[PDB]
């Protein structure tokens, strides 16, 4: 609760990230390009860390992350837009986080 937002920096990532997902996915109905947006941008955040402080966030949604990682390797191996769209939702959730504040 610090209500404090920094223009360059993780949550940038997020916001320009998820933004560039599904400004692809919504382009061409493409959702090849989010996973190679996450891919990157979230194995960014695992091999690239910052600090203790950030550690908690990349723990508070450790989990979450975690779950809709889950509905999408389990959508790219099983496929149902079902489970993208809720993978989506799980993100939404994450990315929506990072912004409410």
């Amino acid at each position: 609760m610090e209500l404090i937002r920094v223009p360059i920096l993780w949550h940038e990532m997020w916001h320009e990230g998820l933004e560039e997902a599904s400004r692809l996915y919504f382009g061409e109905r493409n959702v090849k390009g989010m996973f190679e947006v996450l891919e990157p941008l979230h194995a960014m955040m695992e091999r690239g860390p910052q600090t203790l402080k950030e550690t908690s966030f990349n723990q508070a949604y450790g989990r979450d992350l975690m779950e809709a990682q889950e509905w999408c390797r389990k959508y790219m191996k099983s496929g149902n837009v079902k489970d993208l769209t809720q993978a989506w939702d799980l993100y939404y959730h994450v990315f929506r986080r990072i912004s409410k504040q």
